[PDB]
């Protein structure tokens, strides 16, 4: 008789089966988070995180937005958090977009009728306005802290020369070095939570995914006149990996009859996570401009 194989389970040895999970079009298990309100929702929200980091850090954003009779989702990018996959890897940019919707594809068939918004950060921003651009007229509306946009000129050089080796040879180890969380938010007690967070890949870049998230610029350059979603657009001024200038592109390029920029003075990458008179400003903001669209 044959038995059925030892439970699946994520990186850090939990079975999938005690989770919530979805199964992606390549067979990887993505971990799935809601924030569900206690009566009929108003919207469904999916929240996208960004390189390196997981769902769980938009606890306190996900909780404000099921406060406003939201259903909010979530799960972890493949090679993120407690998603399957090679830390910080992807074959393609795209599947970040297509797991996206294949999960909302999938909330909407559990609650029809619901308008569905984007909230993403940095790399998730990306992800957000890829999402939006592939389906045009379906969401909503698209809420972007720190979009990448427009990489720091700096760091984009870097990849485009450790690129040039990779694209050209056989280096599957070459990498750049790690995040450095220090110089992405001036709140200092968030930094040392962050680097506390073991769900956080602290490895640096390797050229492989530094080369996707340059393709992700690129893919994003193309669609911002194709974007026509309803967005509020969040950036710090002092950004040194979205640089400021993409904030600026994307208001004037997309053709969203909707788009609305706040720009936070002197303020760092990490916009949500800053110091609170920046987070809470966000935090109003994204609750005030939600509010006006969902009824
Ligand atoms: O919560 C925090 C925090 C709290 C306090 C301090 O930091 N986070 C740290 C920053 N992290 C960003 C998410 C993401 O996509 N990052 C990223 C973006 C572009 C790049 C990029 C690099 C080179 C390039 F050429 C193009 C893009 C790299 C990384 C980082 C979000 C989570």
């Amino acid at each position: 008789m044959p038995e059925e194989s030892s439970p699946r389970r994520t990186p850090q040895s939990i079975p999938y089966q005690d989770l919530p999970h979805l199964v992606n079009a390549d067979g990887q298990y993505l971990f799935c988070r809601y924030w569900a309100p206690t009566g009929t929702p108003k919207a469904l929200i999916f929240v996208s995180h960004g390189a390196g980091e997981h769902s769980g850090r938009y606890e306190e954003l996900a909780r404000m937005l099921m406060g406003l009779d939201l259903l909010v989702f979530a799960h972890d990018h493949v090679g993120h958090g407690q998603s399957e996959g090679e830390r910080m890897v992807v074959s393609d940019f795209h599947v970040f977009v297509r797991d996206v919707l294949q999960h909302v594809d999938s909330m909407q068939k559990d609650y029809p009728g619901l308008p569905v918004f984007l909230l993403g950060h940095s790399m998730g921003g990306a992800i957000a306005i890829l999402t939006a651009a592939e389906r045009p007229g379906h969401f909503a509306g698209m809420v972007l802290i720190s979009p990448l946009v427009l990489a720091n000129p700096e760091s984009a050089t870097t990849f485009k020369v450790l690129a040039a080796k990779v694209l050209n040879s056989v280096l599957p180890n070459l990498s750049s070095g790690p995040i450095d969380s220090s110089v992405l938010s001036r709140n200092k007690t968030e930094v040392d939570i962050y680097n506390s967070d073991p769900l956080i890949c602290r490895a640096g870049l390797k050229v492989c995914f530094g080369i996707q998230l340059l393709n992700a610029v690129s893919r994003v350059e193309r669609a911002l006149p194709k974007l026509t979603v309803p967005f509020l657009l969040l950036q710090g001024s002092a950004d040194r990996l979205c640089d400021s200038k993409g904030a600026y592109l994307l208001m004037e390029l997309a053709k969203s009859q909707d788009k609305t920029l706040k720009i936070y003075e002197g303020a760092y990458h990490v916009l949500h996570k800053e110091l609170p008179e920046v987070t809470n400003s966000v935090f109003h903001e994204i609750n005030m401009w939600v509010s006006q669209r969902t009824a």
